This record gives C-alpha cells, sequence and structure tokens, in this order.
C-alpha cells in the first residue's frame, strides 16, 4: 500500500494517543499506528498517576479507567519506623490515582479517534523514510503488507525501546547504564494493604531504586521493584529481592500473584536533540521519565501535547527547519530540564547512601506531614533540616 497524511504518530500509548488527538483537533490529517494487536495490553506499568495531568490534558477522570484514588503517598526507610507522608491539606481530597492502564490507554486512543485520527493496530513501523532533507514517513506493516506512509511530521511515541528515533539517527536517546532501571512487578490479589496510600520502600532491599506497593482496591495491589542495572545483576536476582520483600511483609505474603511483568525505565537528564526536520520524539522514546520517581505517564501526555502544538505550527507554515523543530525542544526544556537535572543529581546521590543514613533522613523528613505533593517538597525539607546530605543539589532546590 501507499498513504499520505499530515501527521504520523508512531505508538499508541498515552504519549502517542495524546499527540494524535491534539494533532487531529488542530485540523491535521492524522494516523496513529500501534505495533501490538490491542491498545493498552498487556499492561507493563505500576499504573500510578498524580491528579493534575488529567486537568492539564483535558481528560475526564472516569471510574472505568481509575481502579483506586489515593489520599497520599508514604515513603519508608530501611527500618520502616515512621514514613514520610505526602497528602493534601484538605480533609478528603485525592492526590492521585492507580489506573487500569489498559482501559486508560484505550480511552486515550478513543479520544484520538473521536478527534479525527485514523488508528491502526497490529501495525508496526519498520523503518524511516527521508526526502528533501527531512523525515518524510515510515514503512509500516499493516494487514500483512508493507505500506509506505508519507507524512509532513512524524511524532515518535514508541516507548522505552525508542526504535524510530534510533533508526532515524538520533544518538542522544542512547542511555548510559547508570540511567537504566530494570523493573519487575507482580499484580497481586488477596493482599491486605491500605487503599488510601501508595507506598514506597527505600534501602538495600532495593538497591539504587525502590520497592513500591500501589493499591487497586478490593485486596489487589501492584507490587514491584526497580534497580539500576549496574547494581542488581540479572532479572532472577531482581525477582529474588522482590520475593524476599514480599516474604517479610505478612499482608503481602498471604496473597497470590496473577501477573509478572518486567520492563525498563530511564532515569536520565533531559537529552537533546529529540528532533530532526520532520520528526519529534515524545514520552519514553524521548527519555522523559522523571529520574527520581520513575514515572513517565504524565510526562508522555505533556510531551505529546507539546509535539502536537509545534507540529501544527510547522505544517501551517510549511516550515520543517531545525529552528521550527527547536520550538518543541524549547517547550520540553522549559518544562523538564531543570527539574530532571535536580532529580538526576538527587537519584545519583541517593544510590550511594547507607541504610543508616536513609533511616536518618526519613526520620528527619517524617517529622511533619508534607502537604505539597511533590519531590521538590521532599528535597526542600531535606535541604533545610539535613543540609549535609543534599549539598550537591545546592543550586537546584
Ligand atoms: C514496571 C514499570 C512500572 C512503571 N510504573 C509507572 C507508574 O506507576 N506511573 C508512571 O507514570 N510511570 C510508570 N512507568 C513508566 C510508564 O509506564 C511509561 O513512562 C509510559 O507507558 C510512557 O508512555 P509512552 O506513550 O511514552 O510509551 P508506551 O506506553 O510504552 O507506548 C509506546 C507504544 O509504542 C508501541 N510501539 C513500539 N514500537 C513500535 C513500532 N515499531 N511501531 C509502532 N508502535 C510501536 C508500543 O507497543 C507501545 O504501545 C512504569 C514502567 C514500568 C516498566
Ligand atoms: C529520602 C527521601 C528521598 C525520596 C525518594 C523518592 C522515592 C519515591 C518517589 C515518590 C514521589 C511521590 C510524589 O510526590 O509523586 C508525584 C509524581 O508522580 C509519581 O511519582 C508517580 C510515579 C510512580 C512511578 C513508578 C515507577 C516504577 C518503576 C521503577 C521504580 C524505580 C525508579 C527509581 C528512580 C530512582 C530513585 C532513587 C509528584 O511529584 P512532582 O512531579 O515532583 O510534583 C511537582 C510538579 O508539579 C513540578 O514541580
Amino acid at each position: 500500500g501507499m498513504e499520505t497524511y499530515d501527521v504520523l504518530v508512531v505508538g499508541g500509548g498515552p504519549g502517542g494517543s495524546t499527540a494524535a488527538r491534539y494533532a487531529a483537533k488542530y485540523g491535521l490529517k492524522t494516523l496513529m499506528i500501534e505495533k501490538r494487536p490491542e491498545i493498552g495490553s498487556p499492561v507493563r506499568c505500576g499504573e500510578g498517576l498524580s491528579k493534575g495531568i488529567l486537568n492539564e490534558a483535558d481528560i475526564k477522570a472516569d471510574r472505568s479507567f481509575i481502579a483506586n484514588e489515593v489520599k497520599g503517598a508514604r515513603i519508608y526507610g530501611p527500618s520502616e519506623k515512621r514514613p514520610i507522608i505526602l497528602q493534601s491539606e484538605k480533609a478528603g481530597n485525592e492526590v492521585g490515582y492507580v489506573l487500569e492502564r489498559d482501559k486508560f490507554d484505550k480511552h486515550l486512543a478513543a479520544l484520538a479517534a473521536k478527534a479525527g485520527a485514523d488508528v491502526w493496530v497490529k501495525s508496526p513501523a519498520l523503518g524511516v523514510i527521508k526526502e528533501n532533507g527531512k523525515v518524510a514517513g515510515a514503512k509500516i506493516r499493516h494487514n500483512n503488507e508493507i505500506v509506505d506512509v508519507r507524512a509532513k511530521m512524524v511524532i515518535a511515541a514508541d516507548g522505552f525501546e525508542s526504535e524510530f528515533g534510533r533508526w532515524a539517527g538520533l544518538k542522544s536517546v542512547i542511555l548510559a547504564r547508570n540511567d537504566i532501571i530494570s523493573a519487575l512487578q507482580y499484580r497481586m490479589i488477596n493482599v491486605d494493604v491500605d487503599p488510601d496510600y501508595t507506598d514506597f520502600y527505600l534501602g538495600s532491599i532495593a538497591p539504587a531504586g525502590y520497592i513500591w506497593v500501589f493499591p487497586k482496591g478490593e485486596g489487589m495491589a501492584n507490587v514491584g521493584i526497580g534497580s539500576s542495572i549496574n547494581w542488581i545483576h540479572n532479572r532472577f536476582e531482581l525477582k529474588n529481592y522482590l520475593d524476599r520483600f514480599i516474604e517479610n511483609h505478612p499482608g503481602l505474603k498471604k496473597g497470590q500473584d496473577i501477573q509478572l511483568v518486567t520492563g525498563g525505565v530511564s532515569v536520565s537528564k533531559v537529552k537533546m536533540p529529540i528532533t530532526m526536520p520532520g520528526l519529534m520524539l515524545v514520552g519514553d522514546a524521548a527519555r522523559l521519565i522523571d529520574p527520581i520517581t520513575g514515572g513517565g505517564i504524565a510526562n508522555a501526555i505533556v510531551s505529546g501535547m507539546y509535539a502536537a502544538q509545534v507540529t501544527k505550527e510547522a505544517i501551517e507554515s510549511n516550515d520543517y527547519s531545525p529552528q521550527m523543530m527547536q520550538k518543541y525542544e524549547k517547550l520540553i526544556k522549559e518544562r523538564f530540564e531543570r527539574k530532571h537535572l535536580r532529580n538526576w543529581v538527587a537519584k545519583e546521590k541517593l544510590a550511594m547512601l547507607s541504610d543508616d543514613t536513609l533511616d536518618k533522613l526519613v526520620d528527619i523528613v517524617s517529622e511533619q506531614v508534607l502537604t505539597t505533593i511533590s519531590v521538590e517538597a521532599i528535597l526542600k525539607a531535606i535541604a533545610e533540616k539535613y543540609p549535609e546530605v543534599v549539598k550537591e543539589l545546592e543550586d537546584l532546590i
């Protein structure tokens, strides 16, 4: 086959669906493609999302894709004595959600289709087409044939593997090993947890990362570990760390697992360039996961919006120059560069701390409930009460 579009979006996760929806709202003839036969499945995510992005992206919170609302987050040190608690000043209100990521991704893809985007599933991009000095489309497998899709702008939202950008020639997205987290997670049922809180566990129990417990309601939880690949050798060792943690927590040990997933998370500083003429990378493909939290859902949605915005300006003025592409890079840097620099420095330092030091830090920060739901609020409390451990972040908090 052959096709002509204004915009081709490679990938049907939250980043791609967001880019495609906004491109279509912006009047552009848009195709979104997804490699997998089903949008959203299988789920390879903790499904944790802070509340604000749904408002920012104009997505209505619906129970069909929200498993559980949480009132706060708790962060435990190695001895699990008293946790840092982050929760709103107001009595009842929710700070975030644990999603059904599959239903969420389907909902976002449906918003894209409603806005006017075409959507292909079981339709991987195979490689990149260039012409007249710009990325000009992709070869795509669709219904057992190779289709040549020409587009004025390609938005690559193809996840952690970031194939399209690599094929196109962007070296900036190649990660150093110290910025790669190997993650492993069980979906558990019949566990005894507190569905008001997403819990995070720090220490040598999860080297150079953390263990999390995200409740879904009705005795279900996502229970995972993430560790920098330079610390935990292989995935069987990673699984052993998580299993030991579960064994040592009676409320988790009594449950059953129904799913086991693995995946990679980037924890890098912002990477430039993430464009070339005709091409913008979004979400995980652009290495926009938060270096301290490992969260990328919100950042994929934000970057998809920004990519669609600049794509509109590019097509309406037929200006695909590096200077035009750099407007997208400017939005990304303004939103994320300083935050991710701070967070990258923080995670590099945190990886070197002993269990005793972590216990001390959590003891100090957990003296007051934090009512600003942010990493910045945690870092500032450390900067103030325990400046010794955060001297490296001096200019950055
Ligand atoms: C174990 C684990 C737990 C996590 N926990 C959280 C969490 O709780 N909260 C959070 O915010 N973040 C979490 N993350 C990160 C989060 O899941 C991602 O940041 C998020 O999915 C990024 O969205 P995206 O659209 O950029 O990428 P993706 O959701 O990965 O979507 C990219 C899509 O591109 C498709 N694709 C790939 N190659 C091609 C190709 N050649 N052609 C066409 N399509 C292609 C893929 O099939 C995929 O559907 C977690 C990650 C892991 C691995
Ligand atoms: C001594 C204590 C040190 C703390 C260590 C950190 C540990 C746990 C993080 C809990 C943070 C709770 C919070 O405030 O959440 C939201 C953001 O959304 C989230 O944090 C939810 C994302 C959940 C992602 C799960 C990813 C699982 C995969 C791998 C895990 C390993 C990753 C390891 C990274 C390296 C870390 C050592 C608000 O953030 P802010 O985006 O910052 O909100 C403000 C913004 O408006 C902009 O300023």
